[PDB]
């Protein structure tokens, strides 16, 4: 599409790059909504298509087209707090609704200068972040993921691509799912719209979850027929990582039954292990509350190794299939080392309900009480608040 000429008021959030030798040092970046949220339009006030297809056919016959007819709008700070997004310091307040309208929003991580997504490479280092999870109940997903979208929002793939990075363009993820717009231009073909994705954080107060997701096209790719399938380019199902999956039930949940009380504030620190040839080998992850370190559990079912982290053999004695088949953790890694935009969401579903991060044996919602029906009767405003994040040298980020 083609932005408009209104002004665009980023949130500005405060985020830190952290050493041993030296602490963590504060630094500005920006918030910026998916180019979507923005508002993508046609002169009569008609859309240029949903979520799962191509865009209009009328407004977009081919790509130059495309661009002149489907106008993206400026967003201000008004704009960006009826988008049920806000910052104050170092935190990010995502709320679902906003005066009864579903808003739902997904935003990206910006460099200072606004141009460029802050691009983040992971293998090898840290990440840590603060995290209020109260306000999500079953069925919720309040969710901190990368994906290796372009850091120019796919301007320089095309003459017609205008939104850039500056307006949330060109995301991307490993469901490969067809969206009307790709790369900041028409997806005139219809293409599954891949890649590369790591799920460092999916959850709400009753269940947590952690996924990689390798593929085997770097970057970008538009997918066509097999392509974007279960035996295609991209791992749809990831290798996951949930402790009611390895049977330790009493870990993650609201109250002092659990060794990570979700109704309180803690922080989530994740470590990206590589080999000396710079591949990664293991993901690891730990939680610190009432300035407490806890240690994420064993694996206490049969079958996995006995370990409390992700590796190729885990994942492998864990059934992931298309994890091993695409790559596994090496494939993982050589998309965190070539650089991938930070992604804050929340969300629901009307389909299964997100049964698979907290039903059975994910977790302790029954079958219904997640219908986002049922959500708002237990939690009217369901919201999270995603704060301090530092990144850098493994052991500097975070600590007692
Ligand atoms: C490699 C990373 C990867 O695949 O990450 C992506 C995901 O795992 O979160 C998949 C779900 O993403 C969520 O999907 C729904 C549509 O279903 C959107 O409305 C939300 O904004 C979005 O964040
Ligand atoms: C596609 O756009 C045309 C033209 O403006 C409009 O007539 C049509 O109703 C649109 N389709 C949808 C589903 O909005």
């Amino acid at each position: 599409q083609t932005p408009d000429k209104a002004k665009e008021q980023h949130p500005k959030l405060e985020t830190y790059r952290c050493t041993k030798a030296s602490g963590c040092k504060k630094q500005t970046n920006y918030i910026v909504a998916d180019a979507g949220i923005h508002g993508i339009r046609q002169k009569n006030g008609a859309g240029c298509g949903d979520w799962g297809q191509k865009p209009n056919a009328t407004a977009c016959p081919d790509e130059a087209s495309c661009a002149k007819n489907c106008i993206l709008s400026g967003m201000d700070s008004n704009a960006y707090k009826n988008a049920g997004i806000t910052t104050s310091g170092n935190k990010l307040r995502l709320q679902q609704l906003i005066n009864n309208q579903l808003v739902s929003p997904r935003v990206y991580l910006l460099e200072e200068n606004k141009k460029k997504y802050e691009m983040l490479h992971l293998t090898g280092t840290e990440f840590s972040f603060d995290v209020e999870m109260e306000k999500l109940p079953c069925g919720m997903n309040g969710a901190l993921y990368l994906s290796e979208m372009p850091q120019d929002g796919g301007k320089s793939t095309s003459r017609n691509s205008k939104a850039g990075a500056y307006y949330g363009a060109g995301y991307c993820d490993a469901q490969c799912y067809v969206t009307p717009f790709i790369n900041g231009v028409g997806n005139i073909k219809g293409q599954g719209v891949c890649c590369n994705e790591l799920d460092i954080w999916e959850a709400n107060s009753r269940a947590t979850h952690i996924a990689p997701h390798p593929c085997s096209k770097p970057g970008l790719y538009g997918c066509t027929g097999d392509e974007c399938g279960s035996s295609g380019i991209c791992d749809k199902a990831g290798c996951g990582w949930n402790h009611n999956r390895i049977n330790v039930t009493d870990f993650y949940g609201r109250g002092k039954q659990y060794k990570v009380d979700s109704t309180r504030k803690f922080t989530v620190t994740s470590q990206f292990v590589a080999n000396k040839q710079g591949d990664l080998i293991e993901l690891h992850r730990h939680y610190i509350q009432d300035n407490k370190v806890i240690e994420s559990a064993v694996v206490n079912i049969s079958g996995p190794p006995k370990i409390n982290f992700i590796n190729d053999k885990y994942c492998a004695a864990t059934g992931a299939n298309e994890y091993m088949r695409l790559g596994g953790t090496k494939q993982m890694g050589d998309a965190m080392s070539r650089g991938m935009v930070l992604a804050m969401s929340v969300w629901w579903s009307e389909g299964d309900f997100m049964a698979w991060l907290d039903q059975g044996v994910a977790g302790p919602c029954d079958a219904t009480e997640g219908d986002p029906k049922n959500i708002v009767k237990v939690q009217p405003n369901p919201e999270v608040t995603f704060s301090n994040i530092r990144i850098g040298e493994i052991g500097s980020t975070s600590s007692v």
